[PDB]
């Protein structure tokens, strides 16, 4: 068992990850600033022996012996995130080579500053010998995920919650604990090339709309980039295994969950 | 240190927190993460005991540094004020603190008159300290499930009964049980 | 290896002479404000004596065993004193495993207490009553409850320190 | 006449753009750490009223008072990633930062490259323009040669020079039929100047539109060196700055290429 | 009347120094780490309006409005030669910053203290500072140190405590303190930025003074084996010349150390 | 073999140093912030597995794990504080770091102490003294050669200038006063002598050879084969030569030679 840093664990991705990691028995110490994540995403694991929050900034420098680094720090306020991106990146960098601990960025498809964070992960891999790991991940839902992101199966999980009408190509969408089993996956594999973590199965978008309206029991009327993964099945032998039906009822509860919460 | 129970009420009425205590839920509607132990620089008018301490004291020293710069704890203000001279239940409340109102909830289920007189007292020029059954709670919250100063020298005092206090605490308490189900 | 803070005082001074005569690393750190130099220059020069300039406020990183906290004293700077200064003994306290008497009096007490419960710094407080009591019994009862087990307060009713 | 800083002023654009703005009466300030720069370049301005030269690392906040900001701080690859890397990011953040504190305008020397740091630099200055309201010019250069440029840069036009001025076979990859196109470094220079005093925010290509084959370049500089040398076997569109700033180089390749000859032949002679 | 700031003002020059500008009307401030100077020294003024007391070490940087500084602060070998050099970089950093008139109190022994000269004119040259260099000649007087090892206390200690004044026929010249002061403060309000010697042009014998000040002490003590000052440009620069008698001088003196022992 | 760190090592006495610390097979480190210094002086180094070049100013504290430290780094002449501060600040920083890492610091200063210099020598002895760090003082004379600044109002600088120059060779006075000069290898080998010797003294490395000005002016003029005009207006190395055993062994033609050659390759390059 060891010692493990996750920069975000606070948020959506980074509290599931929390959550394996504590299970699995290790030493996880989760870093955010808060600035879209929530302490509530962690909250279950304060006071745990074994648990640590930080409220820290990764632009500003952070100086603690861990194994392994989990960089998923990154959130409107462009400046913030580039200097986030940038700046809190090479701290990582530099702590995994203080300390000796191997590093995953959590970069995005959206490189098809996420893309320099790469760079300079193989930077400090090329020149200073620091095992880094780059996962490239694709949409991603579940529950705690941010509900007005405007994204398309946020949007009909909302308005079918409200009663609103369904307003309305292919989405691909993973469920988050796939996502967690690939960044662990991949975080303790051997591969240091970046790695394409997302779901290929696609669906239409009035397939997600009439799938979704079913599985909450609304009466809501409706109105009027696919990840190859081919390198993560034969590199680490992952792929998504949670059905879409499964993820979807607990993300609608969680969704279901907050909006009460606001009455 | 806005974020909190009393920090979010008297933010509202009106229109800084690390989030150790405090929740972005209670000012969000409204949208600095600042330790208040770190020097703070910014133009303006007006379980853990260690960290408890280092708030209470360093803490009230900067903000004391910063009323000075930009014009226990209790002394340190009279300390400035002499030499450098310088001038409860409701909602979004801590409900496992294990005060007597808020147990009795809990098992059931299983403010503004304070942001009045800060204010009341903040745009006055009293500096001198002012003041701000069990079983008939008991059968009551079962039911819905000296200021003396503060009178002469501010003329305010608590207009809220009882019943209305309760009920919008009860709210919240409900609100907060099904949130964590 | 011992460190008196404030030891270039009253109380501090005569502490200072008892414990360089049995022989201890005594290190005095004090900033003057209300102490004299003259009170502990005699022992300035000998190996086992260390005179430091030095504010308490301003955080001190040093390598002793026990620490006799002294320094308190303008109301101001007395609270910086009481409250930053004692912190940050605390601090090396728990960063040197080094156990530390509070002299309190007949708010820093609470945080030694602090210290103890949650960093486990061994820490031992004196309620100090009013000295001329003479001072060289005062240090005996301060040396006393140094090497002692008595974690909670002890005034120098003494009816606890005469049992313990 | 105005105070202008020059980081990476001592190197070879950032030198040109320094005799330039000298010239012309304004207040010059050169920081440069000489990671790829040589104090030669300005070492004839040292002295001066109006210039300073200061040995400084972007990476390290800065503080000064100027009203334009030429940012050319940015070593050249013939090799130290991270220091690339970090002087792009930080480096440019710590220039940003500077501009907005100070009220000046900035001019980013980007690369032709973007079609690394380099990119993420860009969006870096915008992000200042759009969130902190910071007057940004962004100039994407393309290849630029000319005295006080660095010799072996692996560059197709620096190696001719060099091996026909040692009386070595010039060599030519394929059957040279590629095309290159080269700007005289004043013309860059020129271009410079101009877009930070236009009020074009918006990215402006740099570069000599005029091409010309590997063989061309070869047969050129051979002649115009005079050695018995043996031969052996991205375009820029600039039409926006034409517009814009009623900017195109005006250099001949002949006077251009003397000049740079020139240098080469000096340098090889002072290293004898 | 202005606003003085004096480092090493604790110390025996120093002192004396901040009694003449306190009792002149001025604001003195002293700023010192009590390294070999003592509270007791300026206790006296403490608590008034016009004076302000530091416990401050020159080697960090200080940060006062002051018009006029005058440089005094100066065993342990590493501490002292960090005191002289950067605590002087340091004053002459915050004369230019506040633009006030900086004198360096300088010794004798020139003939890092020539450093320190050295710096003062270079700040004068480059930055444009206003300095003033006293090249300061052997003084003694009341709040001098006993036990410092100079000549002339130990003829004061040996003939108080009745041990032999040891005698290692070369000369010594030494002035009062009441006339390093009055031509310390003539200095510092004079338009010369060159050095100028402060000190006693009457040279007398290491032998002499043993037994000059043994009939001042009138104690039963034995004797027993084992740069002239030149201030003409004081005299007609600044129109200053010790005005006391040695041996009134010296009586002052003996004064201090009876009294202390 | 040791990690040797060299300040100022970019500069002229420190490159010839470095030149052959590294032919030595030593790891060199230069540390230089090249306000007098340049790096074609040490460049041909630069990519080498025991060579690396710190832009670096001593006056800022550094901190790295050597074995032995040449504290050359002391600018030339023009700005009289930023010399008086690397003299003093940037000598009690190496000084410092030799405390910090248990290395041996050897001080190169100069004749002049018979500015900074004087009370450099004293601050390597207080720590000697008081924190016990082994040091070495040099007390160098004027030393010629490659790499040397040609504008440093030197009699022998000037003699070459304005003889490579066609210009008259103006000497003041009868030209009867005597000058001493070593060529640099010469004061580079005492330096590596004095530096591993076992004598923490101060010890005076010049070549007691001397000449009458009107003698090098004569001479220079005649080596440099210059039509030019003349016209009309000393180190005691007793104690190097017995306790290191080391003297100039480089003639003065030769020296000046290769010095002149220097000199013509620069003016050249000024064209
Ligand atoms: N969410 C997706 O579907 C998706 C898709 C592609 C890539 N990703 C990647 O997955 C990672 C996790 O994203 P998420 O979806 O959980 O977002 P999120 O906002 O839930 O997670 C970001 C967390 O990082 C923290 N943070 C941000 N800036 C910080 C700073 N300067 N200092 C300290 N903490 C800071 C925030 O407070 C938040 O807790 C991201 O880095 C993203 O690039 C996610
Ligand atoms: N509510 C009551 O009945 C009551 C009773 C007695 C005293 N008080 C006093 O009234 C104040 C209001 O209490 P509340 O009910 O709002 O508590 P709360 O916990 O809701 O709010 C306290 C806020 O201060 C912030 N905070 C704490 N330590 C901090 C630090 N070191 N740096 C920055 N921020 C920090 C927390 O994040 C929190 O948001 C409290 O300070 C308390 O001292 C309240
Ligand atoms: N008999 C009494 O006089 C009496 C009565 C009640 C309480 N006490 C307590 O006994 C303790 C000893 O008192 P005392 O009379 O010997 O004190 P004192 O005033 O004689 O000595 C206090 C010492 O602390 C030093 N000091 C003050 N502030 C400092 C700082 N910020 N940093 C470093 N040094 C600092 C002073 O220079 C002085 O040497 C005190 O803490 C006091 O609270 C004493
Ligand atoms: N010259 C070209 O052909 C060309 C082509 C495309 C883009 N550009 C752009 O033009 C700009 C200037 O290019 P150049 O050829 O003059 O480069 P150059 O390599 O000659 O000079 C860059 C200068 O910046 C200095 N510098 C480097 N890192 C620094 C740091 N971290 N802090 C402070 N100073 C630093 C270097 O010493 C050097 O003087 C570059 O940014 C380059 O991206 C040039
Ligand atoms: N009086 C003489 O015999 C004599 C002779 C020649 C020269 N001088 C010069 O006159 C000046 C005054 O001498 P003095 O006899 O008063 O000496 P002194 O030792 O009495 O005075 C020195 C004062 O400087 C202070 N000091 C020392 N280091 C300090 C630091 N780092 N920061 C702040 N304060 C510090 C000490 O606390 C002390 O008060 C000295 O500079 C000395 O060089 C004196
Ligand atoms: N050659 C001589 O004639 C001679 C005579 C007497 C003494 N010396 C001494 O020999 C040493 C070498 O002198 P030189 O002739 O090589 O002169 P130089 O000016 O060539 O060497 C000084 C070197 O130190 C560097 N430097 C200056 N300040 C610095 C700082 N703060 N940080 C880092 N580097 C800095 C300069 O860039 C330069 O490379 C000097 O200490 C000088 O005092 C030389
Ligand atoms: O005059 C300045 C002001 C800013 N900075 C640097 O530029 C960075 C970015 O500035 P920004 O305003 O974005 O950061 P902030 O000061 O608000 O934290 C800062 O960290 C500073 O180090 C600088 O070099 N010169
Ligand atoms: O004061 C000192 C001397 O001032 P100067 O301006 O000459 O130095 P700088 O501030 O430029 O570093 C700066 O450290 O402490």
């Amino acid at each position: 068992r060891k010692r493990i840093l996750i920069t975000g664990g606070a948020g959506f991705v980074g509290s599931h990850l929390t959550d394996k990691l504590m299970m699995d028995g290790h030493e996880v110490t989760v870093v955010d600033n808060f600035f879209t994540g929530r302490k509530r995403n962690v909250e279950h694991w304060i006071g745990h022996e074994n648990f640590e929050l930080i409220n820290h900034d990764v632009v500003e420098p952070l100086y603690i012996e861990v194994d392994q680094i989990y960089h998923l720090a990154s959130p409107y306020n462009p400046i913030k995130t580039l200097k986030t991106n940038t700046i809190g990146t090479l701290n990582m960098l530099g702590l995994a080579k203080r300390v000796g601990a191997r590093l995953l960025l959590a970069s995005t498809s959206e490189v098809y500053g996420k893309h320099v964070a790469e760079t300079m992960c193989y930077a400090y891999m090329k020149q200073e010998g620091v095992e880094v790991r780059v996962a490239r991940i694709f949409n991603t839902f579940g529950p705690r995920m941010h509900m007005n992101d405007g994204r398309v199966v946020s949007n009909f999980i909302l308005q079918a919650l409200q009663g609103e009408p369904l307003t309305v190509q292919t989405r691909a969408f993973q469920y988050v604990s796939d996502l967690v089993n690939g960044l662990v996956a991949l975080m303790n594999s051997n591969v240091s090339s970046p790695v394409n973590l997302g779901n290929p199965e696609e669906h239409t978008i009035l397939e997600f709309a009439q799938l979704i309206k079913n599985l909450v029991g609304s009466g809501s009327e409706i109105q009027f980039r696919k990840p190859d993964i081919k390198k993560a099945k034969l590199m680490l032998g992952w792929e998504p295994v949670v059905p879409l039906e499964e993820g979807l009822n607990k993300a609608i509860h969680y969704f279901r969950k907050e909006l009460e919460y606001q009455a």
